[PDB]
């Protein structure tokens, strides 16, 4: 009966007969046509859907603004509220908001997909805090993710609210004339209506009571219905775990649920309070009350602030947190040990129960009754001699679920120092939060000494036991964290007891004190150094020109592929993927799915007949699985329906019967054990290693594993295919790196000539090599659907299915035997490279080639033999990635150099210096190189970073601290650039000069955030001597520039720039007679004169490509055109008790040549470095013994956030040298900085060595260096004490 | 090209020209339409010369392409246009031309 | 370079789809840009001849 | 199957434009009243030379 009334961007929205299942994110984009708000993951973690929610409290007559993730907001919960998107605060056709202007002008956007979420998070904070600190701004962005920029320029834009850009020219912020809260909402809030609002559909009924009495009545009539508050727990489980509720109760601002009572014994917080409100209440109480009373609140205040981001904290409710009872909850273990009671209520009456272990285990005798609600929670004041602590460890510092957390409390007898009460609770170690009540009971009566600590450790280990098959994995790591937190709690209590009662307790050891300080630094600093006489002022080459779409990124006006409007009668396609790693497809049942609403068609391999395959490289491979599946995520069915919601529902009722097949291969060593078929070997051979091994002083053999990496482009796989209706013409709009490849595979699948299929790309929201191969397979299947049914078809993948269908970076296994002198000179190297290829091998044999050709890095190995193989496994087939084998192969080489350094007793940096290439030298493939800039980059990085001084300070720190170690390392970089053939490097362009003087330019390159279109217009502005505002570019299309190569290989700007330069010079040659006759004329005058004299004003630009060749039989050739040189120094500090680590400072010097755009190029170094840093540290993919990719809980994939960025970041570009072969003596970077992230890897390796060396343990750390790997390498009494399982007695959660 | 199809058959005649100049069947050629984004500064489609002038321009582009490729056809005279085009790409020969 | 015109085919013109066509297109485009919408303009035979 | 201009599919949220033409061959425009026309269903805007 009720209508839904709310405001978006100041305009009223009325919906009659609303579908209660409608969510805000699809509503904004498809109903209101406000596509600025993006989809990133749909789980509340990325923040690309960040919007602002405004409500007017009629009791306090105050307007409240708070951020929220639109993907988790049901629109039925917005009645009487006001939503604000990116488009609401500013636009290019109205007025740019300062937040939009600065994040763009500070180069805080690259691909721009995450910018709308960044803008709204910053804007929402400025409305609450117009004069904020940097800490407040960085906290607001804690739940915002970016894959492109490295966060540094976004923080520079945040700092302006408290060089590469003119800060003094920015529009001033005016806190007045901001957006006015809609007056009507204030009026209906003043009319405090008591009517319960009702919405419904065939599937769902939604009740929104506004009084407490009505809430209790609906809790009684529908006991099994959930009480939705923030939907941050029920939302995700509905979306990902198939949970459905036919009736939903969602109360609206009930006062009794938001009570904040400051009692005498304790304080009571209502269940309707958000976690952000509770964080602010507790932060105020700990200041107004004595410290002995605020023990419980300090512990809650600690884990609040690392809990998710600002958006989720403002959405999630306190009562929802307690009732949800997540095992990884960070607050429930603290509340479990604090004698907290739950104030319940029902139509019956009041009721009070304790928040204990039985409640958290969902025992019905200690749970809520079905008809009851949680009103508020009592958290008591602490007594004197009562102490509470909270601990946790996750994959990264913030916005990541805890692997293990804990809450502990002690109460001491005043006159004996004896433990009177003790309660220890752990989370993330079972299905629910547990309490070690038995071990605690046995410790009652003891004193606080090391003898009690040893007994406590053995006791809890017995009680809080995990099986080797425990979900979440990391079993031994979890066991160590349980007693490591107990050790920290022991030291915390030991220090306050010594402070309060000095005569009864001993002093802490000086080396032990650092364990009490936690690693943190929300303070960020950075410096940028670049170059700059007789160049024309209007020449933009070399100037830090902003990305052309920068402002359009910040206003949400940039159109990405899914942002395109609904074309008439278009359909949606979704895929049913494989759930088995290697099995027979016994049967497929589509009968039910075909009969469900909206379903137009469902296709299998048989429905595509003879176009189910396509020859990508060496052999023809299938789009859809036929009779077998060879990995999970393999495409089996394609569901075509009238809407996305109907297509996904239908795909889930498709029944597929499997029969598992042997063998099931997952690892590289398994692939070697079972592969007895011929495999193309590839080898480089320099010198004579078999003879060199006879002269060497020492010989070592080592190996290192290295995991893969997900691209995690913020824009998922997206495409819209549209039939013209004539001659089977197909327009295919795709987020791809390879329009020519999309054209080939679509036309081949449709049995059409290439002139009938055209691919158009305006911009890509990040790709990093992940939008090529599988993108064409999807595009081919979508286009087959479109042509078959005479309809346009849209296909957009969700984050979960995107990570399964598409591949990732190739995992690597490096095996080396090194022969070296006592001084560190590696005179013999016998290297072996193995790549986990997945189901297919075509992409992998090229990454093995590039790995061999670049494994030398910056070192002259006089006698070297390298070999490489690609290995099939029953995993998603991996694709190309930023670096193309170099981040793997070079990490193998640096790992060998580090092992050589340990044997000979020198720092790895001293071994790197003596093994480095000389100024003139030769590569293993017999290419002469000039390594002056390599030596220079190393020299200036040592001077800029003050390495020798810091090296002494780190050793001094490690000598005075035991449970905390700092680490330092520097690595050099030689990234060669070359595609292997001349034809692969050709590029083309098309330039028009219209009679008004304006210019339209297009080329084969793709804009994925690297700013190639900006550089192309920088070229036109110079070559034709006109301002950049006189030239425009629309996008990339096979209809304008044909036969364009892939947008990859670090040369997109290089080659298309030379082609654009070629077209401009052709036009200038034609116009030189006119220009000389009228030199004071404008381009409008010259163009009209050329038309009058019948001079063509259109020209095709073309570059043939760099010369390149490689003879793999001889192992020689000239494959690379130039070399990008550099060096990076990183300093870290690690927590030896938890595996946590903090990136303190990173210094980078880079040989870029003559930078065409320093702002774009420096941003390419930052993004590549951060992307590499995650590859070597926190980014981790976990697969089960059945080959299933795990994606829930602590297994969630974590890309670097703001907290992961180094505290200090210095970047310098080397003063330029001459590179006449390339465009304007520039060097194509952006792939090179990825390897420089391993400087953080070997800085952690340095700190781990310092702890092991001090402790007398005389090392193979694999990548990624997770907190799990860091903690276990720091062996101590705890790692030696934990129980362990025999290797084959259990089937583990991860391999 | 810059000409407009009003029913006079200019697009049919244009593909008749390409079929002769490149020595290929008309079914191997396709035209989508007319746009200022592909061919700029085109004159009015009128004056009884639309097929005349755009025919000479289309003929000019075809002859430019046939000159570039001539070393490749003479090396493989028995080949198809698919063979000649792929060989031109492998030898870095531009396959786009403004007439 | 910001405005592009695309024509696939014309159902007869005989010189009658030039001048006034641009005037209608200019006024239509002014409406489209002002309101941020695509605008369609098709004349009936009576108002066409006039 | 040949697509003429008006045959192009309905693009999202597109509007329609029609013209009020002159009913006099040579006259003064003393006044124009749009008040009723602006208030009628579907009307988004009405443009004059001003
Ligand atoms: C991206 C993300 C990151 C997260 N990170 C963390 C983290 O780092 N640490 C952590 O500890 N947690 C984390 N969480 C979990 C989060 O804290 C909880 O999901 C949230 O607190 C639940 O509150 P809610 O209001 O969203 O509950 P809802 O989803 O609205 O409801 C959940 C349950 O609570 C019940 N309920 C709610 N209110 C009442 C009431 N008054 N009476 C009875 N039953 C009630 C509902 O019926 C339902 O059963 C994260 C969640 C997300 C989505
Ligand atoms: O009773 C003691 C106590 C007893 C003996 C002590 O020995 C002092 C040092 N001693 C000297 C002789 C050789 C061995 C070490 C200290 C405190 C109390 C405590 C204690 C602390 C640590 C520990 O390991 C054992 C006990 S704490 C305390 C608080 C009180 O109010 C009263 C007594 C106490
Ligand atoms: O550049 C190529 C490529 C070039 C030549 C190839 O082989 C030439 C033979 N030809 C292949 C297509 C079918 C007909 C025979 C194969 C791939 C890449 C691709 C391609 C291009 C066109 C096409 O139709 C299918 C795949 S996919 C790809 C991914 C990379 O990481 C690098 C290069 C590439
Ligand atoms: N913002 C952004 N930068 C990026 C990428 C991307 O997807 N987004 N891809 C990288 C990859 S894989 C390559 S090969 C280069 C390609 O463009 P370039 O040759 O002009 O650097 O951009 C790099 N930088
Ligand atoms: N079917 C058809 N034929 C037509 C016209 C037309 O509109 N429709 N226009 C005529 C006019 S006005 C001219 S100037 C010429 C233009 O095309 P042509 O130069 O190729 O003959 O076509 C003529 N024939
Ligand atoms: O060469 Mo970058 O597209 S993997
Ligand atoms: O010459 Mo015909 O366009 S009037
Ligand atoms: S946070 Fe909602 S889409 Fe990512
Ligand atoms: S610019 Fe932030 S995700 Fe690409």
């Amino acid at each position: 009966a009720s209508e839904l009334l709310f405001y978006v961007n100041g305009r009223k929205v009325i919906e009659k007969n609303v579908d209660p299942e409608t969510m805000l994110l699809p509503y904004l984009r498809k109903k209101l046509r406000l596509t600025g708000t993006k989809y990133g993951c749909g789980g509340g973690g990325c923040g690309a859907c960040t919007v602002m929610i405004s409500r007017y409290n009629p009791i306090t007559k105050r307007i409240r603004h708070h951020p929220a993730n639109a993907c988790l907001i049901p629109i039925c919960s917005l009645y009487g509220a006001a939503v604000t998107t990116v488009e609401g605060i500013g636009s290019t056709h109205t007025r740019i908001h300062p937040v939009q202007e600065r994040i763009a002008k500070c180069h805080g956007t690259q691909c721009g997909f995450c910018t709308p979420g960044m803008v709204m998070s910053i804007y929402t904070l400025l409305r609450n805090h117009p004069e904020p600190t940097l800490d407040q701004l960085t906290d607001a962005l804690g739940g915002n993710l970016c894959r492109c920029t490295g966060y540094r320029p976004i923080i520079d834009a945040c700092k302006t609210f408290c060089k590469l850009f003119a800060e003094e020219e920015f529009l001033p912020l005016d806190p007045t004339q901001e957006l006015i809260f809609p007056p009507e909402l204030m009026i209906m809030a003043e009319k405090q209506s008591q009517r319960t609002r009702v919405f419904g559909s065939e599937r769902m009924m939604w009740f929104s009571p506004v009084t407490l009495k009505e809430l209790l009545e609906f809790k009684f009539k529908y006991p099994q219905a959930p009480v939705i508050m923030g939907n941050t727990s029920v939302g995700p489980e509905v979306k990902f775990k198939g949970v459905f509720h036919p009736v939903i109760i969602s109360p609206d601002r009930i006062e009794e649920l938001s009570v904040v009572n400051h009692a005498y014994n304790g304080l009571t917080l209502g269940a309707g309070l958000s976690l952000a409100q509770v964080k602010d209440i507790l932060a105020d109480v700990v200041q107004k009350l004595p410290e002995e009373k605020t023990q419980m609140y300090h512990a809650l205040l600690k884990h609040l602030g690392t809990l998710a981001g600002s958006q989720i904290r403002n959405m999630a409710s306190l009562g929802g947190h307690i009732i949800s009872r997540h095992p990884d909850s960070d607050l429930n273990p603290i509340l479990a040990v604090g004698n907290c009671t739950l104030n319940l209520l029902s139509k019956e009456g009041k009721r009070q129960i304790p928040l204990n272990e039985q409640f958290l285990s969902k025992c019905p005798n200690a749970d809520l009754k079905p008809q009851e609600i949680l009103v508020s929670v009592n958290i008591p004041y602490s007594r004197k001699w009562e102490f509470v602590s909270a601990f946790r460890q996750a994959q990264r510092q913030e916005n990541a679920l805890a692997i293990v957390n804990s809450g502990m409390r002690v109460f001491f007898g005043e006159g004996d120092g004896i433990i009177r009460e003790l309660c220890i609770s752990y989370g993330g170690v079972g299905p629910a939060t547990i309490c070690a009540k038995n071990s605690c009971q046995k410790l009652i009566g003891r004193h606080w000494n090391e003898q009690m600590l040893d007994i406590a450790c053995r006791l809890i280990l017995n009680e809080v036991s995990l099986l080797g098959s425990a979900p979440g994995g990391k079993v031994e790591f979890k066991r160590t964290l349980i007693i490591s937190f107990l050790f920290k709690f022991y030291l915390e209590v030991s220090q306050i007891l010594k402070k309060m009662d000095p005569v009864h307790y001993p002093s802490l050891a000086d080396k032990y004190e650092s364990a009490l300080e936690d690693l943190h630094s929300k303070h960020h600093c950075s410096t940028l150094k670049y170059q700059n006489p007789k160049q024309h002022p209007e020449d933009p080459i070399g100037h830090p020109i902003m990305h052309l779409s920068g402002v359009k990124h910040a206003t949400g006006e940039a159109i990405y592929c899914d942002d395109m409007p609904l074309v008439d009668q278009e359909l949606f396609l979704t895929f049913v993927t494989s759930s088995r790693a290697h099995a027979k497809i016994v049967s497929i049942d589509l009968s039910e799915a075909l009969s469900m609403p909206g379903v137009v068609d469902i296709m299998t391999a048989e429905h595509l007949s003879d176009v189910n395959s396509f020859c990508f490289f060496t052999e023809a491979e299938k789009f859809l699985a036929t009779d077998k599946v060879f990995c999970v995520g393999q495409l089996v069915c394609a569901v075509l329906a009238d809407s996305e919601v109907q297509a996904k529902r239908a795909a889930k009722r498709v029944k597929i019967v499997y029969q598992d097949l042997e063998p099931l291969i997952l690892t590289i060593e398994e692939s070697i054990q079972h592969n007895s078929s011929f495999k193309p070997e590839r080898k480089l051979e320099y010198g004579n290693v078999d003879e060199a091994f006879k002269v060497v002083d020492q010989i070592l053999e080592g190996e290192i594993h290295m995991g893969g990496q997900e691209h995690f482009y913020m824009e998922t796989q997206s495409m819209l295919v549209v039939p013209k209706g004539e001659d089977q013409e197909m327009d295919v709009y795709v987020s791809t790196q390879f329009p020519k490849y999309i054209q080939d595979i679509v036309a081949s699948t449709l049995k059409l000539p290439a002139n009938k299929v055209m691919c158009h790309v305006r911009r890509v929201g990040g790709a990093f090599g992940g939008k090529v191969l599988k993108t064409g397979i999807i595009a081919a299947v979508t286009a087959f659907a479109a042509n078959k049914h005479g309809r346009a078809v849209r296909c957009v993948l969700e984050r979960g299915e995107d990570m399964l269908i598409t591949g990732g970076r190739h995992p690597y296994l490096g095996k080396y035997k090194a022969g070296f002198m006592n001084d560190g000179r590696i005179l013999a190297l016998d290297m072996e490279h193995y790549s986990n290829a997945g189901a297919s091998l075509d992409e992998s044999l090229f990454v093995i080639e590039m790995g061999l050709l670049k494994m030398d890095n910056a070192y002259k190995f006089p006698n070297l033999r390298c070999r490489g193989w690609a290995c099939r496994t029953n995993l998603p087939s991996n694709t190309a990635f930023r670096g193309f084998g170099f981040p793997q192969a070079a990490l193998i080489t640096e790992s060998c150099i580090t092992e050589v350094a340990a044997k000979c007793g020198l720092s790895p940096e001293k071994v790197r210096i003596i093994n480095m290439y000389k100024e003139i030298d030769q590569t293993p493939y017999k290419q002469e190189i000039n390594a002056k800039n390599l030596i220079q980059c190393w020299r200036e990085c040592m001077a800029m970073s003050s390495y020798s001084l810091r090296k002494v300070a780190v050793e001094k720190f490690n000598a005075e601290n035991y449970w905390k170690k700092k680490g330092l390392a520097m690595v050099p970089l030689k990234f060669p650039v070359g595609l292997g053939s001349r034809a692969a490097g050709q590029a083309a362009a098309l330039v028009h000069i219209y009679l008004d003087g304006s210019v339209l330019v297009t080329h084969g390159g793709i804009e994925m955030g690297q700013g190639v279109h900006t550089k192309m217009i920088q070229v036109v502005s110079r070559e034709l001597r006109m301002p950049m505002s006189n030239v425009h570019l629309r996008g990339t299309s096979t209809e304008t520039v044909p036969n364009a190569n892939i947008s990859g290989g670090s040369v997109v700007a290089d080659l298309n720039g030379l082609a654009v330069k070629d077209a401009c010079q052709t036009l200038l040659k034609r116009l030189e007679p006119i220009i000389s006759k009228n030199p004071k004329g404008t381009w409008k005058d010259w163009a009209q004169t050329a038309f009058d004299e019948s001079i063509n004003l259109s020209a095709v630009g073309y570059f043939r490509g760099y010369e390149s060749d490689m003879n793999w039989e001889k192992g020689e050739g000239q494959p690379f055109e130039y070399f990008v040189y550099g060096a990076a120094c990183s300093e870290v500090e690690i927590d030896c008790l938890t595996g946590d680590h903090k990136n303190i400072r990173t210094d980078i010097v880079m040989d870029v040549g003559c930078s065409i755009n320093p702002a774009i190029d420096i941003g390419q170094i930052e993004g590549a470095f951060i992307q590499g840093m995650g590859l070597y540290t926190i980014e981790e993919l976990n697969y089960s013994p059945q080959g299933i990719l795990h994606t829930r809980g602590p297994d969630q994939y974590k890309i670097p956030a703001i907290c992961d960025m180094p505290t200090e970041l210095h970047i310098a570009l080397l003063p330029p040298s001459q590179n006449s072969n390339t465009l304007y003596s520039s060097k194509g970077l952006g792939e090179s900085g990825v390897f420089l992230g391993c400087s953080v890897f070997f800085a952690i390796h340095d700190a781990v060595s310092a702890a092991r060396q001090e402790r007398g343990l005389h090392l193979t750390l694999n990548s990624p260096l997770t907190p799990e790997k860091i903690r276990m390498a720091c062996e101590d009494k705890f790692t030696k004490m934990i129980p362990r399982d025999e290797p084959g007695s259990y089937v583990p959660w991860n391999v």
